[PDB]
C-alpha cells in the first residue's frame, strides 16, 4: 500500500466528536497502528466519484506532509462506505469554540498563552509557505487544540471566507502565499478578541466594502500594540509590502518568550 | 482484508433460528475465527441474489465491522461472493426480546430487578447510537436479542412503518432524530413492562395513527412503579425538545437497577 | 516491481527547492530507501495522461542509468497524485548559480573551476557512450552536491547550440561537444550568458557567421584551446568528449596553475 | 514466473555494443541474475514500441528460454512492460563475426586450426538448430557472435532477402528448408577463409542473383585448403538432396580441426 | 413522428411569462404548427439537462398528448434534442389562477356568476381527470391557468407536499386517490371566492397540519353562498367514501352557475 | 432538421472581416439560403469536444432569439470542420470603430448618436424581457450596417461594470443597465474607453468609491440624466431599460439638439 | 450532403495524370455533375484513418474556397477506397514542367506571357492572403496550368520547400503571410529562370547558408529590372518591410497590360 491504509475492522467508534460539510467526524479506538489508541475518522457523506477522487487526493497530499503544527494524517479507507480518514486526536476540538469558551463571555487565556496560540498556528504556516502551498482558508475554525493548549492547523480545504481575504483576492479571485498572511493577521485578530467574527456587526456585502475600502479591524482590548504592529503587517494594501510568515512567526515567537 | 471474511468452509450450519424478510438465520459453528477451534454462531443468510441488494448488505457490513459495544450484538465478518450473501454475528441463545418477554410472563415471570436490567441494558445500547448521532428509526424489542445471564443487546437495526412505536413529529411531519428514538424507547419500556403486549393491541394501524397524533398516551402496566412509569412519560413528551436525554433515562434506569421499589 | 517505486508514506516533505516547468521540487525525508535520509522529490504539475505516461517512461529509462556524473535516481510513484520522482539531493543547487554566488560578484580557484567542467565531461562520456543525445547541455542543468560534487541533473536554447542545429536542426554527440564547449566557457566566466551582450537573435547570426566566444579572463590558454577544440564548424572534426573529459581531469589533477 | 523476467532496476547500461534494426544493444551490468551480485550482459533494447512489435518480441522470448547449447547465444530473460522492451543474452566481449574475421585478417591474421574452430562452431550451433527441425534462413557471419577463448555462437535468427547467401530453391522457387541452411553454412565456410569478405563482392544484386540461379560457383579462398573448399562444395550442389547433412560437415571439420593440413 | 415535434427554427421567444422549478416559460411565435402560418404559444423550457430530467420530460410529452379536454390545457409538442428542452403549449394570456384571483378582487372585482364558472371550469377538467382514474396530487389555483374569455384550464401536474390542500388520510396515512383529489378541489373552491387568499395563511406548516388533522374545517369565505359553501362541504368529508364525486360536485356548480343566489 | 443547417457547399469565402477569441469571422457569398446573398461566417478555431458541443448549444438557443437589433442568426455546421455559424452581414463593423471613425479624430449629429444609443437599447430590452443577462454590454460587441442599423452582434470588463458585480460577482439585468449606461457614455464621446485616463486597477477603485464618469462634450443634459439613471449605486434604484429606451426613442424622433 | 459528394458510379476512369506523394490523379468522365464532362480524380494511396480524416478535412475547406485562379474543386467520395477528390481537369499539367518545356531549354513564353504567369499566381495569392490563410508551400510545382495559359494555384500541402522559404521560416518555423510573399519572390524567379531549381548549383544545406546568410537569387536574364525589383521586395529581410501580395499583384498587372 503506497498510502497508508487503515482496515474498517481495526477502528471502532465511540462517539461523534463534530461535523463538518464533507459529513463527520468520530473519535475511534484504533487497534495495531502503532507499537489500542484515540483516533479520529473523517468520514464522508456525499459518496459520489466526484468526492471519492478529492478523497484520495487529498490523502495523497496529507500523507507527505508532517509537522509539529499540522494535524497528523495516519491513513485512509476508500474501499467502502463511508470514505474514512484517520488522524490523531485533538480533544479540544477547534481553536474558535476555544477561544470563545476561555475567554471573558482559571479565566481567560492571558496575554502569553495567546501568544502560544498565536506562534503554534504561525509555524503551522511557515511549513506550508515553505512548501509554496497556499492555504486559502485559514480561519480559527479550521485549527485544532490538543490537551495542554498544543494547537495544529486542522484542516486545509462557490463558497468564500470574506472576511479573511485581503482585497485582491475578493476583486481578482489570486490566492498567494501573502493573502494567507492577510488571513494570518485576521486569526491574531481572532485569537486577542476570544474568537470573534471579524466584521461582525456588518452583513457580508459590507464586510467587503470596508475591505476593499481599506479600512482596519480595530485594535482588540486583549491586545498590545507591538502584536497590532503584526496585524497591520499583515494587512498591508500591496502584497509584496506584507510581511513573511517566517519575519512574523520570529516577532510572535520573541513576544512569547518575554511579554510586554 | 479491510472488514473479516468469513470463508464458507468455515461455517458448518446447524439448525435454523428463525425468518425475517432479507432472508434467514441459522445457529453454525465456526472453525478458527477467535484465538479455541470451534465456537457457536449465528448466520444470517440473504434470500434475494440481487446486485443492489448484494451492495446493501456489502454498505450494512462496512458500518457493523466500526461499532462495538457490550449492547449491540457482535459482528464477526460477511462473505458476499457466493450465494446465498452471509453476516456473521454472536449466537444470542435465548432469541429475540418480544418472544422472550411473552415467555417470561404471567401468560416463575420476570421480578422488578431483572425487567430493570433488561430496560437499562437496551439503554445502554441506545446512548451509543445517540453519542454516535445514529438514528435507529426501528427500535422494539422485536429488534434486541437476549443471551445467557439475561444479557441483553441492539440485534437488528431496521432494514412501511412501525407507526406504534414512533412520535407524531415522525408520523406527520415524517422527522426522524436522535429524540424520536427516546420516544420509541418509553415505548419499548412499556413492552418490557407488559411482558411483550403489542402497544395499542386493541386498535388498528388506521386508529393507532389516530391516537397518537390527538396526544393519547399509552396506559401504566400492572409490573410497573410510578417512578418508572415517570420515566416513559419523559419519553413522551409532544415537543422533542422536552424530552428525556438517553443518558439521563438510562442513568434512572441504572439507578432504579441498585435499589429496586 | 520492475521501476523501483516509492511509497508516498515513505515521503516527508520539508520545504521547495526550486521550479521547473514540469511543477516543483521538494526536499524531503525519505524513510527505509537505503539499508531516513534526504532526497529531492520531483512533483508534477500536469496530472494528465500523455504526461502521466511521459513520466514513466522517463523512469523507466533513468533507472538503468547509473554513473558517478549523473544524478540519482531513486524511484517514482506514478500511482496518484501529483506524479513522484525521487532523486539524490544536491544541497548546492544547479551549477550556474553556483558559478554566479562563488564569483567575483571568494572566489574557485583554477584547480576547482577545472574540477567542475571535468565533472560535467565526465557524465557527457557516458551519455555518448550510450549513443544519448542531450540536446540541452547548459549549467542551469547540472547541480551541485557536498564537496564540489558536481553532477548532470536534468534531460531552443541557442546560445548553447552549434550552426548545423540551428540551421539544419541536426543533434548529435558532436553538437553535445560544441555545447560542453560552452558549459566550459560558463564555468570560466563564473556562471556568464553566452552572448550577453546580444540578444535572441544576434546571437544566433553570431554563431551562424562563425564568431567564437572570447577566452575568459580567468581561462589559461590550454583551456581555451580545449573549448576551441569544440568549437570546430565541422562536426567531424570537432575533439571527441573522451579527449576532452580526459585532458580536463588530467589538467584538474596537474594544472596550469596561471 | 514462466520466462525469466530480469528487472530493469537490476540493469545499469555502461555503453552501446552496437546497432540494429530492432533498436539497439548495450553492455549493461546485472545485479542477481544467476548465484556473485553482478555480472556483464547484453541487453537488446528495442526502438518501436508497437503492439505488433511487442507480441513479436514476447514470442521471441518464448522461443529463446527453451533453446539451450554451447554454440547458441545464451538467453537470459526479458522485461516487455515498459520502453524500450528489454531481452537480456550473454555478453560476447569481440562482437559480431564478419567484423572480427576482417580485424585478424591480412587487412597476426587467424591460422588455419584457429579458422577451423571457428567454423566447428558455427556448425555445432546448426546441427542443434537441425536436429530440432529449425529453419535459420539468414546464417551469415553478421548473426554470429565471438566470445572470450575465441568462442563462437549462433547470435541472432534474422526477424529483404540475403540474397548472396541463398541456394537457387530458395531464390527461384522461394524453398526454405534444413538443405538450404547447409548452402548459406558453405557460404559461412567462404566467409570464415576469405576473413569477412562479402560473397560476389564485385557483383550487385541484380546479377548476383543471376550467377548463382545458373550455378556459377564461389571461387576458393587463398587460405584454404582443398579438403575444406570441398566441404563447402558438398554444400552447394544444385540439387537439395544431394546437399551433406550438417552433422556430417560438422564431423568432418572437427576431425580436420585435430588434425590441420 | 409519435409525439408531435416542433423545430426549434420554428419558434421565436417573446418575453418570460414565468418562473417554475423546472427552468422557465416563454411567450413565444410558432411558424406554421396549425393550418395561418404565425401563432403565439407558451413554451416551457427546462433548466436541467440532466438524462433523468431529460428521460421525465419525454415521459410527460407521451402523456400529454393524449389528453386533451376544453378545460385542460393545449399540449402542442416537445423538442428533446437540444438545450433547453422544450415542452410547447397553448398561450393562456390571463396567467394563472391564483395571481388572477388576487387582482381581481377587494385588494371592479369577480362577480358571482363569474367566480361560479371559474369553479365550474376547474371541476370540468377534473372530470376528465377522474374519468380516467388520473390522480393529480397537487391540485390549487396556482396550477390553473386563465385566458381570453374567462376560458380556465387546469395548467400543471406538480412534477415536498402541499400540505394545505390535502385531506387527513394524504397527510397521516399518504394514500392519494380520486377523493383526496376532491378535498383539494373543495380547498381550491375556497381559494377562488376568498379571491386567492392562501389556505390557513395565519398558521404555519407545523400547525396546519395539526389543524387539518384533528378535522378543523376552513371558514366560510364572505363572498361565498352557504349553497356553495355546501359544496366545499360535501369535499371535506373525514372519510373518503362519504365525499362527493367530482361529476356531481361539477353538476351543482354548472346548475348554480345559471341560477345564481 | 432542427437547427437551420448550413451546407459547407453553399458557402464561398469572400476575406476575413475580423478576428476573435473564438476564431476567425469571414465575409461569405451564401447559395440558397433565403428565397445568391452576403453573410458572415464565424469559423471556430477550438476543434475540441468541449468546445464543439457548446458551439451547438449557442445555435440552439440563438435559433429562437430573433429581433431587429439582435444581429440575425441563419444557420449553423458542426459536422465538420471548422465549426461553422452563420450570421447576417452588417457591413460597417463594429460600433466602437464605428464611433472612432465617424468622430473627431465627418462627425455624427445628435440625431444620430441618439438613433445609434436608440437601437442598442431596444436590444436590451428584448433581452431583459427574456431574463437574459449579457455581463459583456460595450460599443465593441454591437455592428452596424447598412444605413445605420444597430444591432447587438455577440454574447472581467470592468470599466463596464457596475459596483456589485466587481465587489460580489452579482450580474443582473440592472447590472446591465449600468452597462448600457456606460455604453451611452462611449456613443457621445465617439468610442472612447471609459476612465481612459486610469489604468484596470485605480478604474475600479474609481467606480467603486462612487466616482461618475464626466458628461460628455457632445451630450446634452437630458441624455446625460439617462446615463445617470442607469449608474445609481442601488440596483433596484436604476432606471428600466425599457424607460430608458422610451425615451432615447423618443428623442431620436423629437430631439433637443443642443 | 453537407460537402459535395461524387457517386463513385458517375466516374470513368481514363488515364493517369500524374503522381503526388498522396496517390494518383487521374483524368475522368464525370456524368451528372453540372447540367459527361472532364475532370481530375485525386485518388488517395495510404487508405488509413488519421489520412482519411486529413482527406476529409482538406474537402471541407476546399469546398468553402472559390476563387478565378485556385483550381475548381468539385466534390470528393471518403466512403470506399481508394478515397476520391475531384477537381477540375488543367490539360497542361504544372507549371513548373510548363515552364521548361515551353522555354528556351512558337518558342520560348514572351515577357507579356511571363507576366501573365506571374499575375495569375499572384492572384490566387491574394485570395488567401485576404482569408488569412497560409499556403507554406508556394511553388510553380503547385501550381496548374490549363488551356489557352489558364494558371491556377492547384494544391495545398518533416519535409521542408527550404528553397522557397525566409530565413524566419527557416530558422524559427514561422510561417505568415509574409512568407508567402517571399515564396511568391521565388515564384517570379522559377518562372523568369523557365522553371529552374533556386539555388540548383548548391546543395540543401549549402542553400539554407544563403538563405541565412542574406545572399539573394540572381536576376534572371529574362527578368527586366522592374521585375526584380517586384522580386527584392518580397525578399526583404524583416517581413514588415516586404510588400503586400496586394501590391505585388497591381504592379504586375499594371506590368502586364502595358510591357517595357
Ligand atoms: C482533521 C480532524 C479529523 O482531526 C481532528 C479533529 C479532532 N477533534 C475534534 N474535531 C472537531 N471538529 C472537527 C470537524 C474539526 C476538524 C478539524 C478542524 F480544524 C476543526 N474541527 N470537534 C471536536 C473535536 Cl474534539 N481531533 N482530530
Ligand atoms: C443479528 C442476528 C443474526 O444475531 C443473532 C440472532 C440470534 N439468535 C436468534 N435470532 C432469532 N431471530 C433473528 C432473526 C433475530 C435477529 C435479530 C434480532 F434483533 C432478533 N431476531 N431467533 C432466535 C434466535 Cl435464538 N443470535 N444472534
Ligand atoms: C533532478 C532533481 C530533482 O534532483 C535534484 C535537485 C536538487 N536540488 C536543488 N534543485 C534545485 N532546482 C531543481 C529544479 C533543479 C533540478 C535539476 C537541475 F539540473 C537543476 N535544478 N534548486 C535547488 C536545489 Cl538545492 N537535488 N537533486
Ligand atoms: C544477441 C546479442 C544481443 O547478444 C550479444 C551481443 C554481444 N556483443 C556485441 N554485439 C554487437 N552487435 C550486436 C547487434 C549483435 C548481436 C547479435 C549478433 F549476431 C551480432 N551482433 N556488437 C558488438 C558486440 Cl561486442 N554480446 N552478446
Ligand atoms: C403549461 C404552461 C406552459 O402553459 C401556459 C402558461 C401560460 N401563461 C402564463 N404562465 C405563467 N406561469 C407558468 C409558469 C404557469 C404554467 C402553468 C400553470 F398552471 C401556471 N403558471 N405565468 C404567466 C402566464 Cl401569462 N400560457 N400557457
Ligand atoms: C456575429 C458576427 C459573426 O456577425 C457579423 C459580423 C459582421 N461584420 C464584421 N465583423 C467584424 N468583427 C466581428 C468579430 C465582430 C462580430 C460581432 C461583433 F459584435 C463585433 N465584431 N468586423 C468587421 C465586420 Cl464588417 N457582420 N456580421
Ligand atoms: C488539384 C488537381 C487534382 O487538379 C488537377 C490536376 C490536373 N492535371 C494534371 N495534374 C498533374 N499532376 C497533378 C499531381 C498536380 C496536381 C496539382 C498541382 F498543383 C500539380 N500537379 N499532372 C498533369 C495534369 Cl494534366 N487537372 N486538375
Ligand atoms: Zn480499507
Ligand atoms: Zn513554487
Ligand atoms: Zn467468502
Ligand atoms: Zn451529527
Ligand atoms: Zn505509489
Ligand atoms: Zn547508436
Ligand atoms: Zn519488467
Ligand atoms: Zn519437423
Ligand atoms: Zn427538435
Ligand atoms: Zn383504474
Ligand atoms: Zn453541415
Ligand atoms: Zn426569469
Ligand atoms: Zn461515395
Ligand atoms: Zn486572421
Amino acid at each position: 500500500a503506497c498510502v497508508h491504509h487503515i482496515k474498517r475492522r481495526d477502528i471502532v467508534l465511540k462517539w461523534e466528536l463534530g461535523e463538518g460539510a464533507f459529513g463527520k467526524v468520530f473519535l475511534a479506538e484504533c487497534h495495531n497502528l502503532l507499537p489500542k489508541m484515540l483516533v479520529a475518522v473523517k468520514a464522508l457523506k456525499e459518496a459520489s466519484e466526484s468526492a471519492r477522487q478529492d478523497f484520495q487526493r487529498e490523502a495523497e497530499l496529507l500523507t507527505m506532509l508532517q509537522h509539529q503544527h499540522i494535524v497528523r494524517f495516519f491513513g485512509v479507507c476508500t474501499e467502502g462506505r463511508p470514505l474514512l480518514m484517520v488522524f490523531e486526536y485533538m480533544r479540544h476540538g477547534d481553536l474558535n469554540r476555544f477561544l470563545r469558551s476561555h475567554g471573558p463571555d482559571p479565566g481567560p487565556l492571558g496575554l502569553g498563552q495567546l501568544l502560544a496560540v498565536a506562534s503554534q498556528v504561525a509555524a503551522g504556516m511557515v511549513y506550508l509557505a515553505g512548501l509554496h502551498f497556499v492555504h486559502r482558508d485559514l480561519a480559527t475554525r479550521n485549527c485544532l487544540v490538543g490537551q495542554g493548549l498544543v494547537v495544529k492547523i486542522g484542516d486545509f480545504g462557490t463558497m468564500l471566507p470574506i472576511r479573511w481575504m485581503p482585497p485582491e483576492s475578493i476583486l481578482y479571485r489570486k490566492f498567494t502565499t501573502e493573502s494567507d498572511v492577510w488571513s494570518f493577521g485576521v486569526v491574531l485578530w481572532e485569537i486577542f478578541t476570544y474568537g470573534k467574527q471579524p466584521w461582525y456587526q456588518l452583513s457580508n456585502t459590507e464586510a467587503i466594502d470596508c475591505i476593499t475600502q481599506g479600512r482596519e479591524l480595530e485594535r482588540p482590548r486583549a491586545c498590545p500594540p507591538e502584536v497590532y504592529a503584526i496585524m497591520r503587517g499583515c494587512w498591508q494594501r500591496e502584497p509584496q509590502q506584507r510581511h513573511s510568515i517566517k519575519d512574523v512567526h520570529a516577532r510572535l515567537q520573541a513576544l512569547a518568550q518575554a511579554p510586554p
